[PDB]
Parts: structure tokens; sequence; C-alpha cells
């Protein structure tokens, strides 16, 4: 009787750790969710085949309201696994599920996996220099979210980089692109006018991290806002003050304008 | 003609991803480095046996000064792997190595794996709330670095959590403990009197992330400064004001005293 939270990784079924695979392979029951993120390089079948077990997919409602009614009961007499994209506890509310397991008398274990949060390192931006992170949510009705704009502002004042997770509506299959995120930010800039996000703002786009050929691009908003970065998922990053080597990488690897080599210390 | 930056993960030889293991097995040459960090839950022999390839270990100088003389030449006419603990390119100097590869006419690909930056999610702290990260270094001679202290001050000033990497003498396999880190911080507090780190400060200690039996402890400095958190490596975190959900996890999963539910929320 035990519950394993197992991350599947960034892009395909092979992004799971060897540890996670060995353990999943020997679990009696296997559950999973695919609404917290998008694994653009695989399918449920490829995952099932790799693990050699049938996988029951749960919706956000199944988890958020019935985790203790669907999964925990089984973990009382067997070994159960709960799979998720990336790392199980990053930019999700899955950590609270460990409390539910406790209160149900079920020991739980976490098997980590590559997360978009650390894969940002491939942009060449020093990961220790990232500050508060934010999520850009699709506007709904007359409710128009803007908190992520202040996050960028606060970080930028401190010279820190900002990681912006992009919205995802799995059931509708809506995956916010870096372009849509850029458009939303420009609209918030007009509203607040704090000189935080403009056509001249340098940004970095990372698409489909985890694949062997992700899209890594850096440039000014005015030039990237209409560029095609391939299929989702995408993340947007607003760098803070750049180090010479960060800029060198952006130019050499992310194709940024050579003029950013000239940093303003 | 191809260089693969492959991550080994967090603790043992099973923390490498399936994608990384298979790709390393198809490589003609395999290098590794264990100066940026160490795999406390395994050995070079076990990693070697798992990959089924002889592994040549490179020192900090081998990499930083002669990467293009030791690794790249072979990468010109072969598939070469460069293994590193955690997720590739997280260590601040590693990204630049891709520029050297390009400059050498060598194609490079990054194969991700779990990093402590994302793994700390198991502490129950929301990942978006982490601010700038720092490293606590051992003082030596007339040198007593304290900038990591200011990092905590600025993060906590904004309700942000601070991730503190602890010093390590990889060569001498000497791990700074969470306890030593706290003593150092108290000392710095005594010298800067900024009211940033005191006996009443709440902290979180994460030891052996990646293991099935990691140590997750949360509490006040005065009660944890002499507690035994087990074998290294240790990671220290100074949380900013907590979200009730975070506090509940620290209490239920990390054994934090109920006092944080009213004092740190
Ligand atoms: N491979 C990938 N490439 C680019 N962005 C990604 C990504 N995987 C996740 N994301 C980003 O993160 C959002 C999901 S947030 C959930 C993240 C997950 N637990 C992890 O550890 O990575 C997506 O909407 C997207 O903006
Ligand atoms: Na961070």
């Amino acid at each position: 009787m035990v519950l394993y939270f197992i991350g599947l990784g960034l892009y395909d079924e092979r992004d799971i750790t060897v540890k996670g695979l060995e353990i999943a392979k020997k679990c009696d029951y296997v559950f999973a969710e695919f609404y917290t993120s998008l694994m653009a390089g695989t399918t449920l079948g490829r995952i099932q085949k790799l693990i050699g077990k049938e996988i029951r997919v749960l919706s956000r409602e199944d988890v958020e309201l019935n985790f203790e009614n669907i999964v925990l009961p089984l973990a009382k007499e067997n070994d159960v696994a709960f799979l998720t994209p990336g790392d199980p506890l990053v930019a999700t509310t899955h950590a609270e599920l460990r409390i539910r397991a406790k209160r149900a008398g079920v020991e739980s274990y976490v098997i980590h996996a590559p997360s978009i949060y650390s894969a940002v390192g491939i942009t060449g931006l020093h990961i220790y220099k990232f500050g508060k992170s934010a999520m850009v949510a699709y506007p709904e009705g007359n409710w128009f979210p803007t908190s992520y704009y202040d996050v960028i502002k606060e970080n930028a004042e401190r010279g820190l980089h900002t990681l912006l997770f992009l919205d995802i509506k799995a059931e509708k299959r809506m995956y916010m692109t870096a372009n849509e995120a850029m458009e939303l930010l420009l609209k918030v800039e007009d509203m607040k006018k704090g000189g935080v996000f403009t056509d001249d703002t340098l940004v970095v786009v990372l698409a489909r991290a985890g694949s062997l050929n992700p899209t890594i691009r850096a440039g000014y908003v005015k030039d990237l806002i209409r560029e095609d970065f391939g299929d989702p998922p995408h993340i947007l990053i607003v760098p803070g003050k750049l180090h010479i080597v960060e800029a060198e990488y952006l130019v050499e690897i992310a194709g940024a304008p050579r003029e950013i080599l000239r940093v303003n210390v």
C-alpha cells in the first residue's frame, strides 16, 4: 500500500527517469493527468506501452474533488502510481494531494522528472538570476488578469529574469503561445503604462523544451510578436539585466540581435 | 559530429532519464564531471555499469579551460556525451560550452533531467514564489562573503522564498551542512543586524532530494540548528510569508510546528 507521484518529463515518454520507470512498471494501478501541461512528443499509448500497464486518465475535477475517492482507496491495499507531465509538484497544486494521502493513512513518494522550471537553463540565462515567476492567464469574460505584469516589473527593478508560464486549457485543447502572451502584455502596458513591456522589450521564447530540436529565440517584442515558434507548449521569459555571457549565448544560440552584446552596466 | 549534454539527475544512477540513458549508450565516448555537484546516492562505478561505457571524469579545469581540446575534438567524428549532475546547463558556466561547440562546428543537443531547482517543490513551497537564488560559502582567511544574506533580505522583503545552495569541496568530498549554514547566517546577522536571520526565523531543510527517503524538515532556527538532517547534500531555504496551503504541507509533511500556521501565514 503506497502512492507514487511520478513525473513523466517535458516532451515525450522517454523524459521519465529510470527510477520512475522501474517503479511504475511494478505498480498495481496507474493513474495520470494531462491538464497541468502538454507533452507534445508522445501519446497515452506510447506511455502505456513503455510502462506496460493500462493508464487511467483523470480530469482536473477527478483529481481536485475526488482524488481521495478514486485513487487513495486503491493505494490502501496496493501500490499505486499517479503520473503527471514535467515534475509532479511544479506549478501545480498536486503537493496538497500528499496531505490527503497522509490523512487517508497512505504513504506517498515523489519521483521527480525534468521540469520546464530548470530547462530554462538552455536559454543561456543564469538560472539563479530568475526572480519571482508568474502565469499569464487567458482573459475570461470581463475579468482581465494582470498580476503577471507586476511580477515582471518587480523583477526587472532588481535586475532579475522573469519566467512566465503560459495558460493551458487541456479540455478545449487551448495552449497559449508566446505570441498571445506578448499581445496580452502589450495591452496591459497600455492600461498601466509603466514602461514595463513594449515593442522594444527584449524577450526569450522557449518552445517544446525536452525535444531534441526545441525553439529557442531571443529578440525585441516588435520583431518576435508575429514570429512562428512551432507548436506548443511555449514559455515566455523577460530577462532582467544581462551578463555578457548570457548575451553572447542569446546571440549565438537564440539568434538575438548582435546589438544586445552591448550591455548597459 | 554530435555532442550530447546529458543530465544525471539528483541522487543516484537511476535519476538519469530513459532518453539520456539510451543516448549515452549509443555514444562512442562518454565524459562526466562531478565538481559542480555530487551524486551522494551512487558511485562512478555504478553509473558506469548502468550505462555500459567507460567514463572519463573531467575536472573543473579540464572543462573550463580545455573543453575544446578534450571533448570537442572527439565530437567532430563521433557521438559524444557529457554527463553532469542535475539538469544540464543549470550550472552558470555550462551554457557557454554550447557556444564553444558551435564555434568548433559541432552539433550539440541537451537531454534534461531533474534539478534541485524544481525538486524543491517537494518542500510544499509554491515554485512561483522563489526569488533570486544564492550560495552560502565558507569564510576563509580574510574573506567572509555575505551577499547571500542580502539575497534573503530582498526576497523576503517581497514575500519571496530564497533557495540557498550550500558550499561543497567536491574534490575533498566535503559537504556544508544545513547546521553549518545556519550558524554562518546567525553570525552574519550578528554583523549586519538587519533582522533577516535569527533564532526565530523559519527555515526549511531538504536533504538528499531524489532519494525515496529524503529528509524534509521545517522549523525555527533555534530548534533546528542542532538537529541531524542525515547525510548530505543539504539545501537550505528561507521562506517568505507563507500561503496557508504551504504552511499546512510544512506541518503535515515536514513536521513543522503548528506555530507557523499563525506566525508565518
Ligand atoms: N516542454 C515545455 N516547453 C515549453 N514550455 C513548457 C514545457 N512544459 C511545460 N511548459 C510550460 O509550463 C506550463 C505548464 S505548468 C506545469 C509545469 C510542470 N509541472 C513542469 O514541471 O514543467 C505550460 O503551459 C508551458 O507554458
Ligand atoms: Na528560481
